[PDB]
DNA sequence: AGTTCGTGACATTGTCACGAACTACG
DNA sequence: CGTAGTTCGTGACAATGTCACGAACT
């Protein structure tokens, strides 16, 4: 297939996502959306993931919907996040 | 197109392979996949990606094609590579 | 063995063979069989009983692998151009 | 698993021997040559079939002898026998 | 729709592998 | 004439890139 992004290149939007949610606490899509830059559409197909593998929970908190980490959600979260620290000490 | 899939969550290939790039100068589209664990004919797919753009190009050894990061591709390599520090640092 | 045929008269094809690698360094059962125009079943095989024995020695540039002649093995040849150099000069 | 025969063949070593002797039977050619009789007659009959040597008997004295073409060949031939030992 | 992983089906060279034809030499 | 040691074509295999697919992401 073709290869064609300018947005996406070395950072998955998945990847955003789980970094917002990390000291935000919590958050909705609506408000991720632009925070992170990542486009709304292209932002909850991508929750539903995290919330089918045990990454994202749902506390309709009153007349909303409320995203949030869950421990494997944020077992995993660190679990990456020196994965890719560590090929930054590589090159500096 | 599919950037995220089941174990490309944080990363998409195209990272690694350049950060790979970087710590021989050179590896092969075969070479660079039992190395970053990518499935090989998605590293070449990539690769193509990487010259028709002209981050990289095909150093001819002999019998065998060698790849490397231009000076073009690491432009972009310490710029992409910059966007990920402003992340996975305020943690 | 079959040591000689139709235009296999004078010179073995271990002749040239030895004598290849002098020429160049290191070769290729591709290289070598390109230009001593020694098919390539001949020029493989020969080359196994000059590794097996000890004269060649593999050299892999990754997967490219060369062959390269030793010391026995090219100590030899000079040895032996000379059973054949002066089995000549009583030709002139 | 070569022995003797490592560079020249055996073939080789006959041919050369009809040139400074011209005329040559089998057995006289293998003692000197130093070749089993075996290979000496053979070999003899593929140069005779190829046309490059001819028995001539005088008794049953059998002395084969090199040809003009077989002498043609031995030459064109020795020639780059030498262009492989002088590219040293 | 456009994109893009990553298997699977091709059209390549480089080296080992079985088999055919023949030479070396008792 | 017979066993041994060989030259080679054809065949079986392992290792690159292309070609074309199906499948899921943007």
């Amino acid at each position: 297939g073709k290869i064609s992004t300018d947005k996406y290149i070395f950072l998955t939007p998945r990847a955003y996502i789980i970094v917002h949610l990390l000291k935000v606490g919590k958050a909705k899509a609506s408000e991720i959306s632009e925070n992170t830059q990542i486009p709304y559409q292209t932002v909850i197909q991508n929750i539903r993931w995290l919330l089918a593998e045990g990454y994202v929970v749902k506390e309709q908190k009153g007349e909303e919907i409320y995203y949030k980490l869950t421990d494997k959600g944020k077992q995993l979260a660190t679990a990456e996040l020196e994965k890719i620290r560590k090929l930054v000490e590589v090159v500096q």
